[PDB]
């Protein structure tokens, strides 16, 4: 049941900056963020959420919202990349008074901080996988602390390039959960239960 | 009780700019809007909104937004001005997506407008006093209409010719609920039941 609807809604216009930029990635796939949120919410699929490659955070603090809009202070966003500075995302966090405890941040290059990453279990996976590299990483170290139910989300997925390495991988573990699109841009894929 | 807090305290942020402006009223200000706004509500006074001089227009923005929050789809809020000119704000309300019939605007001279005012009856009457006609011409029309329980909130108040203004206005029709300080600058009173 949609708690906190209206506080969503204006976030997005806000974050996207349609109201006078905190994400390029546009309405859309802000949308389809908070139903893949909502879902595992509604659906008790334990685990953190987790974004590789935030630039300015925008979806990283839309998530932590969501958390704040259903009033669940268990589950941790996880601010992943190299640092657009990290204090800049951080005071973008404080700006709107999401700087908490519910939100940690991983700086550093992926090959070094993921292997030894600090996170347990995942209900949510997002990657703007623009590079090979990058979004193997991403999805080798953080996919197997996927729960069951969680969602992997990938934001250019529909970049031939993006599209190969993400097939490479599910091919690597055997993964065959169906794809399915968002906006021609990106893609989704729903854990198995 | 409050409903929708979270996006109420949001657009506060959004509409004073302070997220990166709509109103420089300021937050203490808002939040003087939002209280009163929400006891007409929750006490069942009756009666329209209206705002004479609303600049950008924020504060009707926000006073309509209060509506949505309660979902309280029969009082309309009056934007009241000479016109930053009238489309500006009416967009201004479209990028909220709150530019619908709860909102009605009346342009022109106050002189003009107000003593053919199509308004019945105010749980909340607002103006930005800096000039004398303005604000005499705004309450001698309009305080009228403010019914019992409705509130009267004068956003310079402080400035000591708009005081006097409105201590002669107090005395001409023996008005004296007792006015009380908003943060040194506005100030605001209840009329009796
Ligand atoms: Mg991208
Ligand atoms: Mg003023």
């Amino acid at each position: 049941p949609s708690q906190n609807a209206l506080y969503l809604d204006l976030l997005k216009k806000v974050l996207t900056n349609t109201i006078y930029a905190h994400t390029m990635i546009g309405l859309e796939r802000l949308d389809n963020l908070q139903h893949c949120v909502e879902a595992v919410l509604a659906d008790g699929v334990p685990g953190d959420f987790a974004e590789t490659g935030v630039w300015r955070g925008g979806a990283c603090i839309f998530m932590r919202a969501v958390l704040q809009a259903f009033g669940d202070t268990g589950r941790t966003v996880w601010v992943v990349d190299s640092f657009v500075s990290l204090e800049t995302v951080r005071q973008n966090f404080a700006r709107y008074g999401l700087l908490d405890e519910q939100v940690r941040f991983l700086p550093g290059w992926f090959r070094d901080t993921l292997p030894t990453a600090p996170i347990q279990e995942l209900a949510v996976l997002r990657l703007d996988g623009d590079l090979y590299e990058s979004t193997m990483d991403s999805l080798r170290n953080l996919y197997p602390k996927l729960s069951p139910g969680g969602f992997v989300i990938i934001d250019d997925y529909f970049l031939p390039s993006c599209q190969d390495a993400v097939k490479g991988f599910r091919a690597e573990l055997g993964i065959t959960e169906p794809i399915h699109d968002i906006d021609g841009t990106g893609a989704y894929w729903r854990r198995s239960w």
